[PDB]
């Protein structure tokens, strides 16, 4: 299992740029092109993300369009910025085991030595997520039948606060109820979200949790200042890998940089 | 509880750089000035690294300076390309609680909710990592005697294969006995190290495991290729912070980059 | 009184870009934001420009959005670039005080300390500005009502030579007739131009003259070198600020660059 | 009358670099070779700068090479961070004007349409500027005798407060001093300093004064915040020319940026 | 005769770029503006290029209004890029002398003291190039008829095999047809080429055969690594220049870098 | 055969950088790493320098690690920024067939299908060059002795005027002479050139002629202007390999740059 993992894209309708100036789009294709032209190929690539940025039907053409042109198979996830019904009409197609209902859409992966769960945090009308009753019932059904097999889950919301100023507000709402879930299920021990703009990390008893930075534009981690600052730091995405018995996440690089060289000892400390 | 957690700085003599063309002191120097500018302010900065690049005296002489510089308490632990001899010598005065016995450069924290561990891992003449007899005993008896207190762990080398092609091999080689500390006290719930020069992370029982990438040249994590790379994709650091119950870590840029912006919603999705 | 002075936008339409290069659109787009993220915040922004590129109608919508998006009161003036006509058609709204008539728009402003004068120098068919004898009357009537209290000018042209080879040809033509000005009104202290992207400056009697850069792209200053260069040098603009009984302006660099960091006695000067 | 003023060179030892990251030293030798490269070629070349950062000779011994290797005339003045003593010492030679009285280095220039004053306006042990019993006398001596020919005057401190949170306390203290001169000598009309790293300009009377950008970094105009900033923002210098009856500054960007191109008007505005 | 030769401009539709994210259309703007801004202006431009990226109309009139902006008369070749048909529809009027037949478009220049010839390569429903028979007996018609005055020849394909992994196959496929003709005229003494994306370079007998750069994206030549490879390493062109008896041509580099500075004997080695 | 040939690597003392400003050792440093880290291996490295810039022995010193320090067998021969005596006594260890009389500095290769010839074409007291006697002689006697197998010259200087006012009057004088060789010698096909720091490529007779651009600072083509330019435009070097019958040459970009991804047909031309 390798496991490319990127989110929120936010792409923006043909020829718009985010805000006026950020070219999500072409930060989107240069994205895509890099994870097509890896060296070590994932086995599928997930989107956690806030995919378009307003949730407008030309927003999701070209999303389909570049994340169509992936060579991988999909799995994607709504975000706040999302609209579940046109997600659904859009990009449905790439990742058919979403359903035919955009008020549920969800699926577990059981082709891997860890199962994978992915679920819609998002909830109409709001930034808050929202972790439905029917999607916690679903996710219950998901770990029993599962067993001792480990579990990882995907979302877009962080289940809990982590500090942040800006983005906590706008957190899980009801994240307890999935908090409850892992106290409940051992099995379960990776969850990862978008929607923080950033690598922000903690552990809740057996489950490493997560954020992801985004494929383009992020947001600094202030803990009294809730200002609404965005930057254009490095982007990058988290790899997946199953490494024997181990669940392994690194960070891989979406930044265009020098090198690499490699390390000679001679180079390194002359005489 | 605010950490600033760097690693890897790699210092080289005051006229030298690394490799002949990384200049790693001038990054430093600016890695220092940025931490020392930030506007939450950190409690200490950690220094997991290869402090140095060749263990020499000359390299210490400029890191004690540079190093020296921060308005900060520091942690300072060694990595395989220090010399404890001279790391004691340069940089215990910066750093008291290392004690006065080289070969055991060890020390415990405990101002904040959760107890700090530092230890040292490098082994004089390999790249690879190693618990001394008694580190491992007086880690155990941090733990013992330490009762609910929650434990946090930072050793230069990563205690388990991550499945990196080049840095397994020299990963710590009898990491597997921290491991049976961590199986065995449900305390110890975060460990992190320096070494990858990446931010690859995974968990082991209640443990959150991750290394940091360095604040120089970082290396790439590859699973089927052993070429030794580095390259300069963009550095960063990890701030830790206590969150109420959670300890949460969040990767902080280092680069120089365009923004911050205000978000405004208007801007986000014109009419 | 603080004030943002930019000019010189040149806004081209939907999806095309100076020169078929230059993004002047996301370039502003981004000015923009820039500018309503500012700390200390201004009372009002003024653009003295060229603000379309063509005097195309659909270059206004753009530069009727983007502009529109800044969170602050506007002052906006025509330049030889603008067309009359449309100018008020698309952004009178933005700048109620221009008037209803399209070939004499100017307006005071008695908010501040210094009353702040809009005019329109801008000629039809022509590059060269032109001052006409009924915005010079107007201009007379303004600085005999108000006095004492000082006064500044906005204009696109400079009103004289600035030894520029380039932009001398195409100054304000009758630039006299404001010169005249001056000497008649001690009130009259300051008058600032678009028109050469660049901060070029002068002192006239009690009047301080300077052009402003541009907002994108720049020309330089060439003493007896006529061709017609344009350069993307770093873009700025100016803050005036009332300081007592000084009016002070500075520049402000609209580029992306390192820092800031603190300055530290210690690190300043090492021993 | 052309003049290449840069100010606040802030030069360091042969090894060093300011602050441990930013290399003074490079980014001036660039500038001077910049300079000595420029195709409309200044009279002379004014430095109204802390030439060095620390005072020290071995930073003397740099600035002189460097200084040295300039293929024009200089006027160098001292600021607050330069060492009376050693300034005369090392730099008197680049600039035999200044006279072999450390205490009193100053010089009138009689060459050009407008008579130039230089003075040094540190004073030993504070960062704050003040003008000698005799430099003021020396001052007023000048103008008394010079009749109409207008004057310009290069001091490092400004003689004004100009709402600078950072820069303001450590202005000229006594510069209202120099303000009753202006007031008493309508033949006075620039005042240009250093100090400021920053173009900020106000007009006192006839007099234009303004600070300067300093050739490397930077520090921004903040009024409520004291913060020490400093920032590597575009260095540019200013060009004096005199047009006619007109002193005329304008701002060179000593950046490396994209261009130049001509300007075509097809390619402007296509059809 | 002094020639700017540039190729593979690879055009897309308005507001569209190459592969979603390298803006083709702008970095070709940039180059015309820069082209024609040049100092010692060229006689003529020659564009040996895959012209346009799909072979669409929309894809020719953004290269017909941008090729259309140079200011000097054009030498345009298809490419296996092109489409014949829809290539003389709308670039013949730039380049009249291409003829009125689509399937042999070619030309003889007899300007300079080497005569140019320019021929199409390119074969409908392949990347492969092909020179049809009446190309060839064109070609020996204009070398018999020229005499001993030297020729060179312009072509989208190499007509060897250069060694390179990737473009060798697609390299043109009956090359020896001209490799024959090189053998048979010792008049004929260079031909240029595109298609490579590349500065690679060859002699066979009195004939220097070069592949160009391409004004954007480049691709790397690998000797055993087949993966289609493209990266936007540096862009250039060559400049061809008649030198007495000699045709030299040089690299003018496309890209924007600092510079230029002039070389002072003195500051190259200081004492 | 596969050769890495780079030229005019102008190094500079341990502290000191090019002009002051270039870091011409960082730089070289770089290009090794770079060149030792290639993926496909060079059988050798040429360098056909200026190796050090001032001809001093401490910049040999620092030549001498830093060529050191690269994994291949080296061919070095001289320029007119070199010093013969000290050329010899630092270099020849890593060039053993220069031999061990510094003025007849020069050797064969014939370990490949086509016979290497290096040169040293430098004189002492002038920046031009000069072929000596005994060097034209021993040339000569290379390719009379030779027969059919091909053969290569490296030289610094280029053997023609090349039509740049700059880099023609400091040409190889006498090089008329060697042409003479190429007349009378159809065996003798490339001929290979530092000292112009540009790819400028000729054909004479049977013979590619070209010069190469430098590792670090390049200088540009002029015809008219005979200013002394330098740049920091794109350093590349020449990779040399033998490809069946043909020698091709193709340019390796040492800059840094973004990619490369893989060519995707779908993502080319999207429907
Ligand atoms: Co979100
Ligand atoms: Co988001
Ligand atoms: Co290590
Ligand atoms: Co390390
Ligand atoms: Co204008
Ligand atoms: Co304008
Ligand atoms: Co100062
Ligand atoms: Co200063
Ligand atoms: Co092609
Ligand atoms: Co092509
Ligand atoms: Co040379
Ligand atoms: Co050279």
């Amino acid at each position: 299992m390798l496991l490319a993992h990127i989110s929120d894209t936010h792409f923006r309708s043909r020829g718009e740029k985010l805000y006026g100036f950020i070219d999500v789009n072409a930060a989107n294709a240069d994205v895509v092109s890099q994870l097509n032209a890896l060296r070590e190929r994932p086995d599928a690539v997930v989107v956690s993300g806030d995919i378009v940025n307003c949730g407008r039907p030309e927003e999701y053409q070209v999303a389909r369009q570049i994340l169509g042109s992936l060579n991988y198979p999909l799995y994607l996830i709504p975000g706040n910025h999302d609209d579940k019904a046109l997600f659904l009409e859009y990009l449905q197609p790439l990742c058919p085991q979403l359903g035919s209902d955009a008020n549920n859409m969800r699926c577990a992966v059981d082709d891997f030595a860890t199962r994978l769960l992915f679920i819609d945090s998002s909830r109409a009308g709001t930034s808050k997520g929202w972790l439905t009753d029917e999607t916690i019932s679903w996710l219950e059904a998901q770990l029993f039948e599962g067993g001792d097999k480990p579990a990882t889950i995907f979302m877009h919301h962080p289940p809990l606060p982590l500090g942040n100023a800006q983005m906590d507000p706008i957190a899980c709402e009801n994240g307890h109820r999935l908090l409850a879930l892992v106290e409940r299920f051992p099995s379960l021990t990776r969850i990862f979200c978008g929607h923080n703009h950033s690598l922000t990390m903690t552990q809740y008893r057996q489950a490493l949790i997560s954020t992801l930075p985004g494929t383009v534009h992020q947001v600094p981690y202030c803990h009294e200042d809730t200002d609404p600052y965005y930057d254009l730091s490095p982007a990058s995405c988290l790899m997946h890998r199953q490494v024997g018995e181990q669940w392994v996440s690194y960070q891989h690089s979406l930044a265009h940089y020098a090198g690499p060289w490699l390390y000679d000892e001679n180079i390194s400390c002359p005489t």
